[PDB]
């Protein structure tokens, strides 16, 4: 098989807190002298039908605020909002910081999820942000102020934050600067995500991944082309795929001898045919959850 | 619940070694004053196939093998062999060597895997023990000499360490003992494996976990014995349930109000009709990989 591989948690579960306003606590982030949150952490139940958080803030201090570091108290010396984010300056700088940066990532484009359970790391999983810009998972999966990175060598690149949980299991969230993924908003009111779609990218680059690996039996003779791939895409609920798409799988084109429109054949017959029986990298699916730079990286 | 999380690798990834003898490189595990890692590190290719461990290792002396965490090199001045696993004595007791355990796990069970390159820690994840007591992923997800272990508490239970890669592209290892689960055997050989079989106590507990996140249309009316359901679950490849199995889903039953003959007939139906293109907690396919603890833990 192929495994979805999170990024080893190490450098990001020194850097989880808690932090308590009133009767509400939830995760934050511990970087420097800086800790990161959502600014819901202000807000009650009730607060959360309509918040309104200039007015809310102004009635709090640096000692409406409880940060705990396992079982260490941490002092808050200060206090402000950045977009949907708390930040809170405290009296000690973290000395299990990492060498960080604060990265947008796009749709489509996959992290590894630190869970935790009031401050204290409980596990971690390997996803995407979903086209309908939406992370799927459970109440615990998605446990406000969970952090989303990816580590590139010793560098943690922090990409997103769990703010919201929608119905049915969805979570909607932020970047380190605090703006929201999608047209998504940190009060309790009806948010339906969009039609969430299958990432073409992702599927063909875990087909390259497949075939890396030596299975080869999808393959076939046959070829289309770009708009009637894309015909057949959005039949089956897939993304369209883009010129710019077809040159990012450049390096696995090469690599394998397989051209992308040929790859784009398969995958047209593996939608309309479906697989009979038979396993891709031990899959009775499709996965969409690896983009070519985790399958260039993980092969 | 929904996502299959794996532990916070953090206290695994400070014990991460690489042992390197001759030609060969492989993962070790250093606690305390000593590094385990497969006795096959003082193989080579052609040893591999008719390997006489006790011959190759007494004209090996300790600076046969080289041994490095992160950049430090360390000395060691002792080597033994327990079982399949070489024990290594280093000069340095492990200052990151959390509480821990060597247990030996069931079949079923599930676990972390660590999954290192040449001793730097490169991903994580989540995965069961088939009853087959084999291990399912690529060459880089069972590199040699990774770990395989649950956090419970503040100590690490190490349970697993990836030896061989089989014909089949699966993986066999051993405890942390060095005595490997199943009939496998460290040569480079032809080796039987049984039959891999769904881990039904496990897929009765992911139901479980669907009827908590408010996902229960696979519920029905029909009633079933334990004989009867078997009949069915033999025919789709299941492997038996047994009273003991019945037993363990008791708290889950009293939880969800649901008993587990009942959730065995929807099981029933479930195998029989298909799923109809209907998602159970978002998936097409029915999971095997988490435990009637692991559902308990994360919901």
């Amino acid at each position: 098989g192929f495994r979805k591989m999170a990024f080893p948690s190490g450098k990001v579960e020194g850097c989880m807190v808690q932090v308590t306003c009133g009767t509400t606590t939830l995760n934050g982030l511990w970087l420097d002298d800086t800790v990161y949150c959502p600014r819901h952490v202000i807000c009650t139940a009730e607060d959360m039908l309509n918040p309104n958080y200039e007015d809310l803030l102004i009635r709090k201090s640096n000692h409406s605020f409880l940060v705990q570091a396992g079982n260490v108290q941490l002092r808050v010396i200060g206090h402000s909002m950045q977009n949907c984010l708390l930040r809170l300056k405290v009296d000690t700088s973290n000395p299990k910081t990492p060498k960080y940066k604060f990265v947008r990532i796009q749709p489509g484009q996959t992290f590894s999820v630190l869970a935790c359970y009031n401050g204290s790391p409980s596990g971690v999983y390997q996803c995407a942000m979903r086209p309908n810009h939406t992370i799927k998972g459970s109440a615990l999966n998605g446990s406000c102020g969970s952090v989303g990175f990816n580590i590139d060598y010793d560098c943690v690149s922090f990409c997103y934050m769990h703010h919201m949980e929608l119905p049915t299991g969805v979570h909607a969230g932020t970047d380190l600067e605090g703006k929201f993924y999608g047209p998504f908003v940190d009060r309790q009111t009806a948010q339906a995500a969009g039609t969430d779609t299958t990432i073409t990218l992702n599927v063909l680059a875990w087909l390259y991944a497949a075939v890396i690996n030596g299975d080869r039996w999808f393959l076939n003779r046959f070829t289309t082309t770009l708009n009637d791939f894309n015909l057949v895409a959005m039949k089956y609920n897939y993304e369209p795929l883009t010129q710019d798409h077809v040159d990012i799988l450049g390096p696995l084109s090469a690599q394998t001898g397989i051209a992308v429109l040929d790859m784009c054949a398969a995958l047209k017959e593996l939608l309309q045919n479906g697989m009979n029986g038979r396993t891709i990298l031990g899959s009775t699916i499709l996965e969409d959850e690896f983009t070519p730079f985790d399958v260039v990286r993980q092969c």
